[PDB]
């Protein structure tokens, strides 16, 4: 049986579909360049040579995902940028990006007739609203004020709108007979990497390591292993009566306590140690753990993205 | 006298065919394929070169069987596919190939006048019923409920159902002609064919240790020569009829990795699992006409020193 997964060479991606070849499927990766150095790190999976099939398809580019996805049994859309804080970004092309794609994916697993599809939004689609009160433990019936992120700006506010819009969409869509459409929101993705490139939420916590002098925010940190989130995918698809939403952030710390766990298990770096100063940090998992999913402790996801950090060359 | 071997290449069906080889039968094998690279385990054993007749044939092309059966006095249908978990499988197709190639086999036989078939049919066919209490022992009068199976998700729910529509149709054809069913469990061995089957997978599966925490499922089990052995017993006697059940031994996989470990040390065995009473099925109507299968001990002690020597675990 044949899955398609976008942006296969992304950091989610990558884990997802080594994952998914490990386990017997057949594989369908969609990539925005096939050149050597790019899909390396693909090639190279378990299974891949003769079961991982990479296309060159952009989610803007309704046939090309025609051709990706026609014949797969199901499929992980799980492309979408996510910016990193050293740049910026067009939020009008981001929030383009995001719902254009997803619609278009959306438009060819109906054609393609594909009976389930699993969209990977974030957290971030459940937390920024500031009218849900503070008595409240937000769980997967929580959604992102809209208005909010319009009105107020803060970094990631049009990403936030990006994936709270395409999660309505997505989640809407799967409405009708013969598609079940899941949704999964994971908060900040740690682990190690697969692509050679590094992204955005590991390059913040390097930033942690690498100490300079500014005062940052202490923010509350809520944190998933990116192989939990692969084999969360992995049991979500496979498991029938499943439906709606699923939220996998089984960790959650002050950026503060995570500098000195991080000390306390990876000594030898010039962490940073200059913050300054709630609720939601304590969103349920259970709708997933209620299906068998069991990550795994931080301590071995901090330690094995540093040493990953360090095979990359990226602590000197 | 001479008996037919449906997928004679198959890991039952290979100890089947050497079996009655070495007791002077004439067997005529059936297989997909007739190349020399998966007949070789094959035209290797001793009797084969003289006493072994190979024949193309598939289960949905009547003719073919027709043509391999035709002449012998008796068939021992063991030909069905049995998936493997790290792949997918179509439960339609398989069930359709289990029970017309069942059918077809039957109206072949009739046409050639056999006098004697035995079907290798399964424990999915008996155990599987959520009716059944659990104060009820079953034996060989117990079926399986295919529309709970049909209800039910789980990995060889599509092969249960195959398994226990074959052996009702078959049974029931046999009151047209004498038809025998044999009912094993899992099934565990050393190999004779160049391919792992699935059972041996899964014990390989539980060799090779990892971090995922898998099912202490309970499985009842028995050695391929001991099936062998007994469908030659079943075949000879002549006051044999009916199902017969051969499921000498049953324990917890975790049990089982121990006792594995106890016999075989020096691999990583899986130790992380998770959590009956149809565990103490009767292998007694078996048992009277002279059947004593081996120690479950031997059975995968030699199994395992077959995937050592297969190369299987590095
Ligand atoms: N990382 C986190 O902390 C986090 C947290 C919550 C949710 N998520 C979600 O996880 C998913 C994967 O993100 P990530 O963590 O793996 O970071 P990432 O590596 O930056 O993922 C970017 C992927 O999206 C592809 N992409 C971007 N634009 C594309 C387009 N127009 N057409 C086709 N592909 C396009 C990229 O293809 P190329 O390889 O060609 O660049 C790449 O594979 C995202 O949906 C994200 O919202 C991530
Ligand atoms: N394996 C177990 O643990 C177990 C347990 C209980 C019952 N059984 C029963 O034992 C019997 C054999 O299974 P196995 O253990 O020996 O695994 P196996 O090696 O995979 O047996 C498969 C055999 O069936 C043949 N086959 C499949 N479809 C066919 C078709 N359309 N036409 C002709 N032949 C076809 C195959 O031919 P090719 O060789 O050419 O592919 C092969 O010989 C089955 O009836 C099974 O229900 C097995």
């Amino acid at each position: 049986s044949r899955i398609c997964v976008t942006g296969a060479g992304g950091f989610v991606a990558s884990w997802v579909v080594k994952l998914f070849l490990s386990k017997g499927y057949l594989v369908h990766g969609t990539v925005r360049d096939l050149g050597e150095e790019k899909t390396a790190h693909l090639r190279k999976l378990e299974g891949a040579y003769h079961n991982l099939q990479l296309f060159k398809a952009d989610l803007l580019d309704y046939e090309s995902l025609l051709g990706a996805i026609t014949g797969c049994d199901g499929v992980l859309h799980v492309a979408t940028p996510v910016p990193s804080s050293k740049t910026a970004y067009s939020g009008t092309e981001l929030v383009k990006t995001a719902v254009n794609g997803t619609l278009n994916v959306l438009r060819a697993c109906t054609e393609a007739k594909v009976k389930k599809v699993i969209y990977v939004s974030s957290t971030a689609a459940v937390l920024v609203n500031p009218n849900l009160p503070k008595d409240k433990i937000p769980d997967e019936d929580c959604w992102t004020d809209e208005e909010y992120c319009r009105t107020t700006p803060f970094f990631l506010n049009w990403y936030c709108i990006a994936k709270t819009a395409a999660e309505k969409n997505a989640l809407e869509y799967g409405d009708k007979e013969g598609i079940n459409v899941i949704s999964i929101c994971p908060s900040y993705i740690f682990g190690p990497m697969l692509q050679p490139t590094i992204n955005s939420s590991n390059l913040e916590l390097l930033r942690l390591m690498k100490g300079d002098d500014e005062s940052i925010e202490n923010k509350f940190l809520l944190m998933v292993d990116v192989r939990d989130v692969a084999e969360a995918i992995l049991l979500l698809y496979e498991k029938q009566e499943t439906s709606g939403r699923y939220i996998s952030s089984p960790h959650g710390m002050r950026q503060s306590n995570l500098v000195e766990k991080l000390e306390s298990l990876q000594p030898g770096y010039n962490y940073h140690k200059n913050f300054v100063d709630p609720s939601w940090t304590m969103i349920s998992s259970e709708k997933l753990k209620k299906l068998g999913w069991k990550p795994r402790p931080l301590e071995d996801t901090i330690s094995e993205t540093v040493l990953c950090f360090e095979e990359h060359g990226l602590l000197e």
